[PDB]
């Protein structure tokens, strides 16, 4: 009965906490995550990526990165999706964790109901 | 599906650590929450109370406050009930905590297997 | 509603993180755990236990350790089981931890991905 993990995204330029999760060989598990930050005070483009390893492995990407880019008075909404998968033969411990980064003069405040990471 | 969480009470005038989970609109969880304190050392009144928001925003008082009172020697023992809805029109992260308070010169021990809140 | 709580095994004489639950009087919980460390540089008995307390008691035993040895290139695999039990009465929170301990002069590295307690 493994439960369904969830984190906060707290900012635009943030990692969130680790989503730490068994999983048996020939399994994969679908995690989601969005971050909603405005107004725009200025330019921004707002990327969240989701990162996923074996336990004391190596963090990689995770699925595609979602992206967004507006200026001042904008709302920025990426979100973004990746499936950790084990084919190795035997049960091991995974760990997914949620990297938002921006580029661009601008910042806009997190929106906190809805940014948060889940799966 | 979304797992059952649990946290300590650890003292009689603390705030509990933060239970987090999404809650899709339309849904609604129930929390429970007790605290044993005692032997007293003179007179005092406990009051526990569970507290929500949606992440971010600002607590208010969740369910009806539990009291309960006595003197020295005694074993206080209050309990709490409250309920969690969204009815936002989307998927929301909440979170819960509980907080105790005292008033009087008296204190108690934590019994801390039976202090905690769970839902 | 009880969700599975996984923690990590990271060395050979170590102590995990705390899974802790509330369990109902009259109800059991089992927990396993394994860790994985080689090549070994030299000789090794690597022990593996459980423990298990009331929530801010004494923490105790739980089952029986699992034990392996071996020499220079071996690769140690123990792993064990324990059950908590609640005859108190009364739902109570529990606290189980693994510790890991050697004796010898050997080490090995740990396998993480598949050093780990859980239940």
């Amino acid at each position: 009965g493994n439960p369904v993990l969830t984190e906060l995204i707290t900012g635009q330029n943030a990692t969130s906490n680790v989503l730490r999760f068994t999983l048996e060989n020939g399994a994969s598990r679908q995690f989601t995550a969005q971050v909603r930050a405005g107004p725009l005070t200025g330019n921004c483009t707002q990327t969240i990526q989701l990162e996923s390893r074996v336990a004391g492995g190596t963090y990689a990407n995770l699925g595609t990165a979602g992206v967004d880019s507006g200026t001042t008075g904008d709302t920025l909404f990426p979100d973004t999706l990746g499936t950790v998968s084990n084919s190795s033969g035997q049960t091991q411990v995974y760990e997914v964790r949620c990297v938002t980064s921006t580029t661009g003069p601008g910042t806009g405040a997190i929106d906190q109901p809805v940014s948060y990471v889940t799966g």
